[PDB]
């Protein structure tokens, strides 16, 4: 019968105040003959109840997903807490119950290097700049590039990666033309994470 | 019923000769009653005897995983040939039917650039060298450090990751002690993807 999967909130989202962090349970498996699905979430323990019912969504091997969004507290996650939801549905002999927190060990603070272009890229007409975040965890961190106060349009972050010694790092790979680069442009590279001052800092990189 | 996961070679293995690539068709959720498992093998239609069987395993959840390996010709996978894995098992109506094959499409060549520590790492007792391989496609690819002619082997690569325009890149990190780099030594970033020349390409890096 059904299956439930819990998803914690996304990084960016629960590092900073502009922001509203979910915790995201989704039921698969849900058969057209038993369709109605409910929901109890609990964050330690305590029942609450600000949780919200997607649109229920069809799938293409003949089954409904169900999915319920539980939008949290910055600092609940951060801090530990522990947030549950209950899943009910006719087709289940016994309710499933899954639980997610954050990501324990002890933290450690991203090292941000921003590189500029290969000289030998430079024939070319674009160019790539390039932002080394490695020494961090957990993994959960988001990287962006922005230029003159406003987010850049070209720009790829590698998955986090397991290092030697147990920590993590990414690169982030921004494209530009290298009129752009070349005119002098300065170009940033932000990185949030819960181990930051302000879980944030910047880099920036011009020629 | 049991499901059927089929899974390409290693990109690495089918590049280097003195690798050996395999096609790994894997078998789960195989129940108790019903637990025998036949497979058949195909390369372009034609049936191959040819595959190595590992003893079913039970799992945690009281089902068997069973696997069927198949060893595969560096030039037929090249080539865009067909493997087929069918299976058959009394737990299911008809035999599961999985083909896979080299990724198709436009091959575009790799563009390699090596790139030195920041100046503000230099300020540490070790340093990463980085390598940048973007543009290519397909995503089978393999990243490699020598310095003086000799393996450096503590380098971490990431996955390919999808860009925009269809195309994959990936960087491959080197961290080396500040000192060796600092006394001049010459690192190199070597590159095997199909769609280079003679399938390789090398890129070195030095301080100024
Ligand atoms: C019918 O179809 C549905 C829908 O699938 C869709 O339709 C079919 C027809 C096909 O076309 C599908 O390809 C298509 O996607 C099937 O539903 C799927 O069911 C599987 C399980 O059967 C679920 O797998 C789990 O996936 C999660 C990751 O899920 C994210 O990433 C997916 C892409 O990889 C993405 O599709 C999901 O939507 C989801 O995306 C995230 O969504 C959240 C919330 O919206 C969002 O916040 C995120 O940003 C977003 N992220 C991304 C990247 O998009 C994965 O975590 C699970 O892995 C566990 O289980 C595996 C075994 O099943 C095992 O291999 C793993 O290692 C891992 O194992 C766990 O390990 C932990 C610790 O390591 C351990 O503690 C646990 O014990 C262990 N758990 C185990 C073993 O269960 C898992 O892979 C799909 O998510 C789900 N798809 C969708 C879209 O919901 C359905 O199965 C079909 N029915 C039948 C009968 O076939
Ligand atoms: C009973 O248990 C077994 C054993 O599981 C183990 O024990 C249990 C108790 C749990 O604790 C598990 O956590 C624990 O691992 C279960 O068997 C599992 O079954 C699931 C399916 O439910 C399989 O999931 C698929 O996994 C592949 C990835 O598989 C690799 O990675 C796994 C770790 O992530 C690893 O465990 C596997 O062994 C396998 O490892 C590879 O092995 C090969 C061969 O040797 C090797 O060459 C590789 O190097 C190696 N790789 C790695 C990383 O180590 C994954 O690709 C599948 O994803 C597809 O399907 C998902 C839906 O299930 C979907 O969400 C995905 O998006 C993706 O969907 C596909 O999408 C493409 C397009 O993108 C589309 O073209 C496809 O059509 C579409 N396919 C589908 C089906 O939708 C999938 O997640 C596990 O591999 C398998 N584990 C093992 C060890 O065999 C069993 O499920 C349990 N049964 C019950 C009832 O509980």
């Amino acid at each position: 019968g059904p299956s439930v999967f819990l998803f914690p909130p996304k990084p960016k989202d629960t590092l900073m105040i502009s922001r509203t962090p979910e915790v995201t349970c989704v039921v698969v498996d849900v058969s057209h003959e038993d369709p109605e699905v409910q929901f109890n979430w609990y964050v330690d323990g305590v029942e609450v109840h600000n949780a919200k019912t997607k649109p229920r969504e069809e799938q293409f091997n003949s089954t409904f997903r169900v999915v319920s969004v539980l939008t949290v507290v910055h600092q609940d996650w951060l801090n530990g807490k522990e947030y549950k939801c209950k899943v009910s549905n006719k087709g289940l002999p016994a309710p499933i119950e899954k639980t997610i927190s954050k990501t324990k060990g002890q933290p450690r603070e991203p090292q941000v290097y921003t590189l500029p272009p290969s000289r030998e890229e430079m024939t070319k007409n674009q160019v790539s700049l390039t932002c080394l975040v490695k020494g961090f965890y957990p993994s959960d961190i988001a990287v962006e590039w922005e230029s003159n106060g406003q987010p850049e349009n070209n720009y790829d972050t590698t998955p986090p990666m397991l290092d030697s010694d147990g920590s993590f790092f990414l690169y982030s790979d921004l494209t530009v033309d290298k009129s752009r680069w070349q005119q002098g442009n300065v170009f940033s590279c932000s990185v949030m994470h819960e181990a930051l001052h302000n879980h944030y800092t910047q880099k920036s990189l011009s020629l």
